[PDB]
């Protein structure tokens, strides 16, 4: 479970947040296969309740009524022929399984849903699956409420309901099976793994029966014996009482960690700087990387949702984002994930978005189609943060140096650093209010490289900085604190 099962030497995978299927189709196809990224995380695409207060919010996609393949993304025949054109070009789909709730406990009984289907919330009720009130856990709360009250206690939180949610009984096989036929069928159409949503609000050992009843995957595109890549959300900053650790069993876990701390480094806040990062990974505290699932931002808390609060970096943030993306994926740290977003109109009051519940580009609930610019920007308000060239060549420069080395690590004492992968990458950064004019060892055999931050290697030539190193490897790198992107990348596929 822990093998992310992407084509070898493909090291990331881009979080397509809620775009419909006939587009991330088009774009494995036009994009993501050419440009080497490993795969694609889904929104789920299993039928959901409509919620019409606020008007068709992302988060609705997060409350279950069946696992029929019908959502605004599209339908099965659309989700069938989406996994079987990005794997025909060698990108892996991911999909985001919601599996310890159904819909709001509050919500009105009928057909309000993305496919049709019938529910009764109120009376536990949802005969497409089907389930009834015997498969929740009502009972087994034993919070007045019904609610978690305190996250002080894992009974709760993994026995009551999230946010109103009707919390599935995952001790019954009944309900772990249905669970299971519905991986299954997905892993059958050709999915390679699964983020299992919610992760801390159900017991690892209740994950564990459902993973076990999975099948392994789908020979047509891989290997006979391969078992799903599973990545559990589990929320862990290290102050509360369920820990990551207590998922690994069962496949690799999101270390929220990593975005938090390295936001707050990025920004300089709480005195934090950029040459602490020397011994970034398990020496900041963080789970093992063969365990870690790692981003700077995701879904949730690019909208102050879930956790890390301000510090997360965003495209809002777009210049010290893409220096935290490319520190990211310049580490060799985790398996990386990349976020692809869409705008929305932001509204703090005293601190918070008012509008964080605003959900993708639609007309009047029609989700639109992602729109491609001559510039290879995307219209309609999706944002790509994938097409930037500062976080598509940083997701070469990652394959390309693929098991080699953290090495030839500098710093100037504050928030200039640099390092390298072996003798197949190096990156600098200068996040000082001063310039950074200094000649460093790189690792890197002598020659001319493209900068892949600032251009490309178009056949012959840079159309952006070039790097000259010298034959002892060593080279000058000058960036200005006034630089547009202040850091600098050259990997072995970017010499000339
Ligand atoms: C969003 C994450 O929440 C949890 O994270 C905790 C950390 O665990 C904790 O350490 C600390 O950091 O606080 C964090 C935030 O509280 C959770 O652990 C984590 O898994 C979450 N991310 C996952 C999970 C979910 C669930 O699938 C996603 O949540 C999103 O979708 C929710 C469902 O639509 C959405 O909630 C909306 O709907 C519910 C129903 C509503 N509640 C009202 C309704 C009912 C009855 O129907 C009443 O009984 C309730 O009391 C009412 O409040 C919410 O108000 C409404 O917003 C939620 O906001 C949204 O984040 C998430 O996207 C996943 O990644
Ligand atoms: C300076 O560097 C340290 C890592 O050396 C950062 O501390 C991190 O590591 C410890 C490890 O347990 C963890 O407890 C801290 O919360 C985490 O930040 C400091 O923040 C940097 O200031
Ligand atoms: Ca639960
Ligand atoms: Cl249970
Ligand atoms: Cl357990
Ligand atoms: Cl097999
Ligand atoms: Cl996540």
């Amino acid at each position: 479970q822990y093998a992310p099962q992407t084509q070898s030497g493909r090291t990331s995978i881009v979080h397509l947040f809620e775009w419909r299927w006939v587009d991330i189709a088009l774009e494995c196809e036009r994009y993501l296969g050419p440009k080497g990224f490993g795969g694609v995380q889904v929104s789920p695409p299993n039928e959901n309740i409509v919620v019409t207060n606020p008007s068709r919010p992302w988060w609705e996609r997060y409350q279950p009524v069946s696992y029929k393949l019908c959502t605004r993304s599209g339908n099965e025949n659309e989700f069938r022929d989406m996994v079987t054109r990005c794997n025909n070009v060698g990108v892996r789909i991911y999909v985001d399984a919601v599996i310890n709730h159904m819909c709001g406990s509050g919500a009105a009984a009928g057909t309000g849903t993305t496919c049709g289907s019938y529910c009764n919330p109120g009376n536990r009720e949802f005969p497409a699956v089907p389930y009834s009130a015997w498969d929740f856990n009502d009972g087994k709360c034993k919070t007045a409420s019904g609610g978690i009250e305190s996250y002080n206690d894992p009974y709760q939180v993994r026995d009551c309901q999230l946010v109103g949610l009707l919390d599935l009984a995952l001790e019954k096989d009944y309900v772990r099976s249905m669970i299971a036929d519905y991986l299954n069928k997905l892993i059958d159409i050709g999915v390679a793994g699964f983020r299992i949503d919610a992760s801390k609000h159900m017991w690892p050992g209740d994950i564990k029966a459902v993973l076990d009843k999975l099948h392994n995957l789908n020979t047509n595109w891989f290997p006979a014996g391969s078992r799903p890549f599973i990545f559990q959300e589990v929320i862990d900053l290290g102050g509360e009482a369920i820990k990551s650790s207590e998922y690994f069993g069962n496949g690799r876990v999101t270390e929220f960690k990593y975005g938090a701390k390295l936001g707050t480094v990025v920004r300089k806040w709480s005195g934090e700087k950029m040459s602490y990062l020397k011994n970034w990974g398990e020496g900041w505290g963080f789970m093992p990387s063969d365990r870690a699932l790692v981003f700077v931002d995701n879904h949730d808390n690019q909208r102050g949702h879930g956790a890390g609060g301000s510090s997360i970096l965003t495209f809002w943030d777009a210049r010290l984002y893409k220096i935290a993306v490319g520190f990211m994926l310049a580490h060799p740290y985790g398996f990386t994930r990349v976020m692809s977003s869409y705008r929305w109109a932001r509204n703090f009051v005293n601190g918070e978005d008012v509008n964080d519940w605003i959900g993708p580009p639609n007309n009047n609930g029609v989700i639109k189609e992602v729109t491609i610019n001559a510039d290879t920007t995307c219209g309609n308000d999706w944002v790509c943060e994938h097409r930037w060239r500062e976080i598509r060549n940083m997701v070469w420069f990652r394959n390309v140096v693929d098991g080699q080395p953290f090495a030839n690590w500098w710093d100037n004492g504050s928030n200039q650093v640099a390092f390298g992968r072996g003798n197949r990458g190096f990156i600098v950064f200068n996040n000082d209010d001063w310039q950074l004019s200094s000649t460093l060892q790189t690792g890197l055999p002598g020659g001319t490289y493209c900068d892949v931050i600032s251009g490309d290697k178009v056949g012959n030539s840079c159309t952006g900085i070039k790097v000259y190193v010298s034959s002892d490897g060593t080279a000058q790198f000058s960036i200005s604190n006034s630089a547009e992107d202040p850091f600098i990348a050259i990997h072995a596929e970017s010499k000339l």
